This record gives structure tokens, sequence and C-alpha cells, in this order.
């Protein structure tokens, strides 16, 4: 009903459609990436420092690390948006990687909808510090956007990537991927 064909666009990138959007996966750096939004897996308290959320903490720099404690001690936060600092994207979604993970998805595309974006690039949130499985967060990510294409809410989204540290984990990924395509 919604799922495409899995290809290759480039050599160890993947994709597929989900109704209008292009969903992709590859391994690598998710610092070195540009994209409207990208997402940051961390803690409640929003200070965490270890695996992506110290990559991202250390590129986007201080006055990012200033904005995420002065949000966190204002109110309770499932997730906060800031500024992206010295990355290359117009905001930072900062996700809490213990939460369910198709909630935290689903709040990201509905946050990058009321600003107009088109791109979004998140990491393979929980399977760091919360350690959660790669086999159930694949799953949730895929079922978030999924979810959001029935319920007729992609218009501004065109373009959903998953950048992951452990080639491991994008093998993952790609089986999901293959269990779903039409
Ligand atoms: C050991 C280790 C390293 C690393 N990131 C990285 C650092 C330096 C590089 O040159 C490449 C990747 N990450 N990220 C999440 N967990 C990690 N655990
Ligand atoms: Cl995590
Ligand atoms: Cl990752």
């Amino acid at each position: 009903m919604f799922y495409g064909t899995v290809s290759s666009p480039d050599s160890g990138v993947y994709e597929m459609k989900i109704g209008s959007i292009i969903f992709q996966v590859a391994s690598g750096d998710i610092t070195k990436e540009e994209a409207d939004v990208i997402v940051n897996s961390t803690s409640n308290s929003f200070n965490l420092k270890a695996g992506v959320s110290k990559a991202i903490l250390e590129c986007a720099g201080q006055n990012v690390e200033r904005e995420c404690s002065q949000q966190a001690q204002q109110r309770k936060n499932d997730y906060i948006i800031t500024g992206g600092g010295f990355l290359r994207c117009k905001n930072i979604i900062h996700v809490i990687g213990g939460n369910d993970v198709k909630s935290s998805v689903s709040s990201v595309l509905q946050e990058c909808e009321k600003k107009n974006y088109s791109s979004i690039c998140l990491p393979a949130i929980g399977t760091g510090n919360a350690k959660q499985h790669p086999d159930k967060v694949a799953e949730a990510i895929i079922d978030a956007i999924e979810d959001f294409v029935q319920k007729g809410s992609a218009q501004s989204v065109k373009k959903v990537k998953v950048v992951i540290f452990l080639p491991q984990v994008l093998d993952v990924f790609y089986a999901n991927m293959k269990k779903r395509e039409g």
C-alpha cells in the first residue's frame, strides 16, 4: 500500500519510497551530514556526552550545550529543539534514547512539518547508552514514518535518512527494508 523498491543510489547507501517520502540508510559519521534537522539521541537531562551524543555536542558547540541545559531546567521535556550551532542544519532535535522510539520519531516528523522542512537525518535512536535492541529500533523508526504517511501528514517532508555508527546495525535496517518492500 505504501512501500516501493529497495535500491542502492551510491555505494553503501540503500533507499526506498514510503508513500511520497524517500527513506535512506547508510553507515558513517552523522556530524558530517547536511539536512534541515539533525536528531541527537541523549539522556533525560539533555547533557550526555557519550557515543553519538559526544560527537553531536562537541561539533555543535558550547552555545548549543548552553541552550540544552537552560531548557532542561525550565520544564520537564520529552524532547528539546535548539539551533544547529556549527553543524550543517537549521535545528537539532534532541530526543531521549530510552523513550519509546516510534513516539520520538513521530514527534520529530510533526515538528519538521510545523517548520516546512524537507530533510531529516537521524542516528539509530536508542542503540547507544540506552541499549535498546537494533531490530526493535529499526521496526519502530520505519513504523513511525508509515503512520505519518497513512494519516496524510507528509506535505513538506520529502527525505528521511538514518546514518548509523556500526555497519552491523546497518545490516539490521537493510533487512527490515527488504521485509517491507513492494
Ligand atoms: C569507540 C566509539 C567511537 C565512536 N565514534 C567515532 C570516534 C572516532 C572516529 O574516528 C570514528 C567514530 N562512537 N560513536 C558511538 N559510540 C562510539 N564508540
Ligand atoms: Cl541512545
Ligand atoms: Cl547510530
